């Protein structure tokens, strides 16, 4: 709910939530912060397109894409391919993270 | 609750939680991941010590500490200064990620 | 969370949420539900006063008071004392529920 | 998550979770509240078939019934037929609460 794990992605509407904090992929195509009405931080793509997703990559990469498979905005942090996660933090940052460093290894 | 942030401790007796599943710094000294009941992984500590903490460390290494000040259980990732989670994911796996790649810079 | 408890008060700026939804005891002492940055729902109590708390009283009654200790909105549900639960629910509906009718009696 | 709403069912190995506290009905048809790995609560009905369901139903009883549709534990609190919920609460009691008293009617 508030984590993105790479390989996953935000359908159009779609958001993470922590508390009153919603990191949103609207479907004006622009990706905004909002604490509760309020914008913090956006992409400022909104009208580029319509029914964008985001993608949290394999390669570190977080990508707005539009319907064509083409690229709207990105973080630009491509690097070693592995594990990355997006996290809406309690702190109301917004982060990536990775490449994983250990794991349990219990995943079901 | 599912995230444990680099600079912060749990201390005995407190956990992470996704669901059923729990990772807790028991009194014990142990560090145990339950699914409901059932022990799914442990670092094999238990009676080593008593009132150990657990911290997620600046260097990405995840340490049991003794109330000596005293290593008793490590990850063994020792790396680069920065940021780091350690998080009990929804797939039953507990993970570290780091360092940060990028934020939006909006914490408080 | 997304449950207030009979005995509870939101202080002013403090918020219910779940997921993208926000039920906000506002600075301006208008009670609203959000969802993301849309008001869907309010008390329209907005500039009555300032610094209200909300309060789900155990008689049953939702009330904003203002900091003179004056009722400025209220559901109107006063009847059985005990004990009741207001709930931002999945569904986005936001509902009290009472009186309690059975537990396990495992408190703490 | 934590609440269990009138019209739904606890699927065998499903649960109900707040932090270290699970609510589960277990494979054995017993229902166990357990704090990390310690049963403090349960139906004490393990064993008397397989494969239960919890049923929260809208005359306010929670039921523990068998696949050949047969009440086999009961909180014996049929009343009123309306909306009720069935909570794991911050404060490790499982409480039903009802019926609806007040709604937003925000509902999807
Ligand atoms: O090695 C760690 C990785 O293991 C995978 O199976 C998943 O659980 C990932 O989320 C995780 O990053
Ligand atoms: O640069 C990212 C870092 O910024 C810090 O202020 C915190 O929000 C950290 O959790 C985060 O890793
Ligand atoms: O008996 C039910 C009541 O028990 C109390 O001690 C609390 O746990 C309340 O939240 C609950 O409604
Ligand atoms: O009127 C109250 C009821 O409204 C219904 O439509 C649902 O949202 C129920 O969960 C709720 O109890």
């Amino acid at each position: 709910d508030n984590i993105l794990y790479s390989g996953e992605t935000l359908s159009p509407g779609e958001s993470l939530n922590y508390g009153p904090y919603t990191f949103i992929m609207q479907q004006d195509c622009n990706l905004v912060l909002y604490d509760v009405d309020k914008p913090i931080w956006a992409s400022n793509t909104g009208g580029l397109a319509q029914g964008c997703h985001l993608s949290m990559q394999s390669d570190g990469n977080l990508v707005v894409y539009s319907p064509s498979g083409n690229r709207i905005w990105a973080s630009n942090t491509q690097g070693e391919n592995g594990n990355y996660v997006c996290i809406v933090q309690k702190d109301r940052n917004v982060v990536i993270y990775g490449t994983a460093r250990w794991a349990t290894g219990t995943n079901i």
